[PDB]
């Protein structure tokens, strides 16, 4: 992983060696969001021949910390039911069981668990369900 | 879908199986915007070969809800006229007729619809027209 | 342009016709940064197989207008010098001339026009130069 | 590198030259985040068939400068231990030594350097260290 721009400075030695000129690098930067080399702090040529860009502070976008937004819960959703069939492994991974499903089926007026095309569990959300009815609509 | 980073931890067992080392993963995370493993809550090795990154809260970017921005209408534009010809089904999608177009043509000094290279309808925007004369003017 | 999610709703007839099931869609959405289908208002299967994603308002990112930042000028920079030689076409497109260039080279202690490896113009701004010197230091 | 949209205006002569129609351009813009042509100030048809997009001021995302977040420091992490073996060059680049390393080991309750699968030095963070024992968990 060679560094083609270090601390805002074009590194001509490794550009030659990695066989990329200016026109090519400029084009690779624009596909990553940086429209001039003046806005770039770090640029790294990768294995697959892609460029990774760390923009200079002033041109970067603000993170959650920078805007003092309180640290929030970040979690993946879990697919409980797919195509009318309950997914086995995903029940215990979400720490739920078939009792919880049927209680939540009745909470949204659903009759069997094969009436449901798709259902997903999210930590900070109600249970999401797409019925076979809802999918013709 | 194999999880190569779970709750901030390198899953070394799934990295051996999928044949990706540390230096490959870091490169892959860089391409998705994360410049250190320490900034990643979740990384998912997709079946097409790429990784998908969920960053830790502190290194993610604020959403509209986080900045208490009001819920906007989110909708797609619809092409009404393309290459001089009015599109059939796209008028109905817009909830609009050929009557409405000619009134809006007169709103931008346009005689016929065949003087129009491109016309686009959007829910929260005035109608957008590019004439054939505008195509050559630029 | 196939609309695979419309107004938050999974369009099951369109997915089946385009030969993508729920796990594949999810994976494609994640590549576009959306980690759950509940966070998506529109998803569009492009002709080259990629999925374009419009997040629901609350999960999308603030624009400049949303943050009530006043409109600023947006302008592409133009490369005027590459590898010692001044590009002829890029001079008359940006607006400037060689009279302007050589005056600007005098501003930064540059002697001849062949001393410069890279120079870019930005609007009404101070000209950016990278001399052959700086490249190896 | 061809400019297909300049100052919000489609360049139809350039589009016909490059053999791209409206539909094809729109799809390209959608993959770059732009969901209408009206939100684009500049679009650049790039050498490898991708499009680069500068959105109009109102539709672009705010930078740190726009938000008056002060200039924070931008840097890359440096890996110090990988697969049990300490990287030679990486200690010198980070401005530390095995003297500093082994004192950091005792701060994190690890005895020898071979117990560590991965360790990275970040300029504005405490030393990251992943032992085999929490590799096993």
């Amino acid at each position: 992983p060679n560094i083609v721009i270090r601390k805002g400075e074009l590194q001509y030695k490794v550009m030659k060696k990695n066989k990329i000129d200016i026109n090519q690098l400029q084009s690779m930067l624009r596909q990553a969001g940086s429209f001039s080399i003046q806005e770039v702090e770090y640029a790294i040529m990768e294995t697959n021949g892609m460029v990774s860009v760390l923009p200079k502070s002033d041109f970067d976008k603000p993170t959650n910390k920078d805007m003092q937004i309180p640290s929030k819960s970040v979690s993946l959703p879990i697919t409980l039911i797919i195509d009318g069939e309950i997914v086995r492994d995903n029940l215990k991974e979400a720490g739920v069981d078939e009792q919880w499903l049927k209680q939540e089926m009745k909470k949204k007026n659903i009759d069997k668990t094969e009436d449901v095309l798709f259902a997903e569990w999210h930590k900070n959300k109600p249970l999401y369900t797409v019925t076979y009815e809802q999918s013709r609509s």
